[PDB]
């Protein structure tokens, strides 16, 4: 029927509604660290989030999105493998039912507890909906989360979850600073790919940071308390909302470091 993460509508089924699921530049992938090519021509990333304006947090039935005002160049990504400026539109996570799984990307087959996606769209295309139709329309920064110490900067997000527990719910979420979610180092791997959830459009330049951030066990526990279902529908915990690794096919993963 309609896509999700269960046994009957899970990733294995998406191709029937989204044929691009078996495309040539699908994501996520396993990052083989000994095959990735160091490319010294890649520039350091440039993250400009000082003027970021968060607006709202929404449970869309597959994850929770924090949305930003993208009507101007307030929170932008540039540099790295990118040509042009990409504006931040939303961030969201992928996580597991257990600490040993949850990330979309894997590193030498290692799965992390979660993966943060900061989604950016290429301003040359004028709006997000036009950008998804272009091979270089989106830039997604991916950050792995491992369970260890708490991440102070994530607590504001953890605390509002109770208020968007079910699908369709939203809450005002102003003045959140996404800079509190970055690791210390901006070293990354990059490859051409796609969105990891339907519509799976192949319009993404992935920028995967090498350094994971730490979250506490309690923090991740609160994610697992969200629901996939809408209010007054049988309870389905929002867990394991990650697509498994796809074939690399004819692609090369470049590294910004050695
Ligand atoms: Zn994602």
């Amino acid at each position: 029927h309609h896509w999700g993460y269960g046994k009957h509508n899970g990733p294995e089924h998406w191709h029937k509604d989204f044929p691009i699921a078996k495309g040539e530049r699908q994501s996520p992938v396993d990052i083989d660290t000994h095959t990735a090519k160091y490319d010294p021509s890649l520039k350091p990333l440039s993250v400009s989030y000082d003027q970021a304006t968060s607006l709202r947090i929404l449970n869309n039935g597959h994850a929770f999105n924090v949305e930003f005002d993208d009507s101007q160049d307030k929170a932008v990504l540039k540099g790295g493998p990118l040509d042009g400026t990409y504006r931040l539109i939303q961030f969201h996570f992928h996580w597991g039912s257990l600490d040993g799984q949850g990330s979309a990307h894997t590193v030498d087959k290692k799965k992390y507890a979660a993966e943060l996606h900061l989604v950016h769209w290429n301003t040359k295309y004028g709006d997000f909906g036009k950008a998804v139709q272009q091979p270089d329309g989106l830039a997604v920064l991916g950050i792995f989360l491992k369970v260890g110490s708490a991440k102070p900067g994530l607590q504001k997000v953890v605390d509002v979850l109770d208020s968007i527990k079910t699908k369709g719910k939203s809450a005002d979420f102003t003045n959140f600073d996404p800079r509190g979610l970055l690791p210390e180092s901006l070293d990354y791997w990059t490859y051409p790919g796609s969105l990891t959830t339907p519509p799976l459009l192949e319009c993404v330049t992935w920028i995967v940071l090498k350094e994971p951030i730490s979250v506490s066990s309690e923090q991740v526990l609160k994610f697992r308390k969200l629901n996939f279902n809408g209010e007054g529908e049988p309870e389905e915990l929002m867990v394991d909302n990650w697509r498994p690794a796809q074939p690399l096919k004819n692609r090369q993963i470049k590294a910004s470091f050695k």
